């Protein structure tokens, strides 16, 4: 039902920001689908962030 | 292969505290095998770890 | 020029919670007034913040 | 009393990556001396790190 699926690159659409690969997911009542991201800047950094904050890029 | 399932209940073992329930999980080289626990103090706040940081409680 | 000062309790207002005391402080362009608040509940967990997501408490 | 200044370039030493400017400063029982750094890579972003696991670089 995944808006992404691992690997995908994905980066912040506004506001701080965060580019990289999709490497996890995450659901709370705050955030019903949210993903982790790895940095392709920062290897083996990683920020979780709702579907919403987040686009696919090629 | 899963240590945890979604809905357990864990603590970091040592260092900076968390509690709460698992809520996601993640992989990365760094991390093969990471969950995220949405704090059960803070409700919508959620911190991803690697599993040897913690640990399931009743 | 500070809002808060170390010591204060504050809390975050609204999205996900977060409730301790400043620790520290911060400055870019993105939050040219920003803190670091410990958590009251999870000795030792810092979070990072623009002033406007905070607000003080007894 | 400071290691390090605002303004300085500094790279997390191991692990997860982290490198760009000190843009604060934090004090914890659990790290007495801790900072604050906005990523170079991903503008806005800011991590923070106790002293000891960054190195000031060029
Ligand atoms: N995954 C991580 O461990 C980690 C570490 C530090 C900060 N962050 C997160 O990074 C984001 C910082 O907030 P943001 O300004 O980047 O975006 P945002 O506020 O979620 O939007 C926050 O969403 C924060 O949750 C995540
Ligand atoms: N999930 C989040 O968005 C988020 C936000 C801020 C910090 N954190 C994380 O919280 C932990 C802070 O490090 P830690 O001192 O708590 O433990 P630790 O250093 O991983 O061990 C770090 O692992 C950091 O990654 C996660
Ligand atoms: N200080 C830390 O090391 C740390 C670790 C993980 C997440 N966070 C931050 O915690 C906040 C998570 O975002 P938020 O949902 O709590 O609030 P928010 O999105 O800033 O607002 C983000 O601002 C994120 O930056 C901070
Ligand atoms: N400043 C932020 O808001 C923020 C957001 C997410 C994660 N983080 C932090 O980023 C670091 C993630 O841990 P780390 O693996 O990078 O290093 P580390 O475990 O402190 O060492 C943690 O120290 C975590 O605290 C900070």
């Amino acid at each position: 039902n995944a808006t992404f699926g691992m690997g995908d690159r994905v980066r912040k659409k506004s506001g701080a920001a965060w580019q990289g690969q999709i490497v996890g997911w995450y659901c709370t009542n705050l955030t019903p689908e949210g993903y982790a991201v790895e940095s392709e800047a920062h290897p083996g950094s990683v920020h979780i962030y709702p579907v919403a904050a987040l686009e696919r890029i090629n």
